[PDB]
């Protein structure tokens, strides 16, 4: 009976991320192509949205576990997400229409993501090794879903734009997101009834919905106003750095210092990882050309889940059987390093103004493999000496915005359309970032003896 209970929760996650990534691939292009955003702001706005999205399940996790139901909060978040993309199907209107929609997605995410995952931790089966195996199948469930989205939505965006100019076009794609949610939540979520935590308090339901609407407003204001989010992130940074400042204040130092390095490396990693949704997505837009009527530049992001699915069974194959396998951080950075250098040396070979189509295929292959290697991100993994549920998680949220400030180094002015000139600024970033990625590789191994010391 464990199988059925896991199958449903996995299918809802599949369609949820279908809608989510189906939106992610296109949103930054939407701000640039349909709306008139410059890559500078487009990167910042999307990256602040990502920061909020990452940091969202913090509040909502506690909501489903202590305030309302786990299954109920999950279902609620899914409906909120549904109305989130529902808001994305209306034309242009005030710019504030989108920011609000994003804010709704923020809130929806926070109520779905942690609880849907909590169910997998609970049912099938609960306090067993099976959990780790389960979360991998669940991990794959995301990748299969986000595949069909990141391939269909830009294709539907392109196709509908050809039949009817501007509207729906992009909004047709956002409607695809919407109906995806209405497919997962609309079917699978009510097909089975599994046991959760609370199982509804109307006073608590109300106070939650009110605060959720308010959070949509507050998110919209941080997204629209560039400087506001900048201050919000800065404040969050002084916060995280302060917590670590109090934690370190002889024997505990061996773990804490290591954790401090780990968290910053995690921060570093998220920076690299955001590039593909930002700067690398923009680089790919200034090269729609594809060899391998199709194929759209946003479709390049789909390489990520596709590569993960094909490299996963390769990595699971192990001849081993030990301890301090934190060297996988270094390898990861190292593999990310050459990935960026692929884009770095893209300007040299295969260029007709600005070409290199396969450069994205092999590049993303390297990104996905590096992401695959740093799977043990766990906040408890760094906690060897317990304020990591905050400081670390928040730091990992802050980093998402930092990825946009780093993407901004490759921001092409709106008046610059000549691909022969856009190419170098992108490669110069990618060539720099690869080098920076080697620096972390060194960092990861320099901190290795500190992991050897505590054990
Ligand atoms: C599909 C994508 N590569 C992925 O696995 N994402 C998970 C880490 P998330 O959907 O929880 O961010
Ligand atoms: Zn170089």
């Amino acid at each position: 009976s464990k199988t059925h209970s896991f199958m449903t929760v996995s299918l809802i996650e599949l369609w949820e991320r279908f809608g989510y990534y189906g939106m992610q691939a296109l949103i930054v292009y939407f701000m640039v192509q349909r709306l008139g955003f410059d890559d500078s702001r487009a990167n910042l706005v999307w990256s602040a949205c990502a920061a909020l999205i990452y940091v969202s399940p913090a509040i909502g996790g506690w909501v489903g576990d202590k305030i309302l139901g786990t299954k109920r909060t999950m279902l609620l978040g899914a409906g909120i997400l549904s109305v989130g993309y529902a808001l994305m199907t209306v034309p242009t209107e005030n710019t504030w229409f989108m920011f609000s929609a994003l804010g709704v997605i923020v809130v929806g995410n926070g109520l779905f993501k942690p609880n849907a995952g909590n169910l997998v931790r609970k049912i099938y089966e609960g306090d067993d090794s099976k959990i780790d195996s389960a979360f991998t199948i669940y991990y794959m469930a995301v990748n299969v879903g986000s595949t069909f989205s990141m391939l269909l939505t830009p294709w539907i965006k392109d196709y509908v734009n050809a039949q009817y100019g501007n509207e729906f076009g992009w909004h047709a794609a956002f409607a695809v997101c919407c109906v995806g949610i209405l497919v997962g939540l609309g079917n699978y979520a009510l097909m089975h009834k599994s046991l959760a935590n609370y199982g509804v308090n109307k006073k608590s339901l109300a106070i939650v919905l009110a605060l959720a609407a308010l959070s949509v407003v507050a998110s919209a204001i941080i997204l629209e106003y560039e400087d506001v989010a900048r201050v919000f992130v800065y404040a969050a940074g002084v916060a995280v750095l302060g917590i670590f400042f109090h934690l370190i204040r002889p024997s505990e130092r061996a773990g804490l210092i290591a954790a401090l390095i780990l968290t910053v490396q995690t921060v570093f990693f998220f920076i690299f990882y955001q590039q593909m949704s930002t700067s690398l997505a923009l680089f790919a837009l200034r090269n729609v050309d594809w060899d391998f009527w199709t194929w759209s530049p946003a479709q390049f992001q789909a390489l990520n889940p596709i590569w993960i699915m094909v490299l996963s069974p390769v990595l699971a194959w192990s001849y081993s059987w030990d301890f301090s396998i934190a060297a996988k951080f270094a390898l990861g950075f190292a593999v990310v390093a050459i990935g960026f250098f692929i884009y770095g040396f893209a300007g040299q070979f295969a260029v007709n103004g600005k070409t290199s189509s396969w450069v994205m295929i092999w590049g993303y292959a390297s990104y996905s493999l590096g992401e695959l290697l740093v799977s043990g991100l766990g906040l408890a993994m760094i906690a060897r000496y317990g304020f990591m549920m905050g400081a670390y998680f928040v730091a990992s949220g802050i980093s998402q915005y930092l990825g946009g400030v780093v993407a901004n180094f490759a921001s092409v002015p709106q008046d610059l359309v000549d691909p022969l000139q856009t190419l170098p600024v992108y490669t110069n970033l990618f060539n720099k970032l690869g080098v920076a990625a080697v620096v972390c590789t060194i960092i990861a191994l320099a901190v290795l003896p500190l992991m050897r010391r505590l054990t």
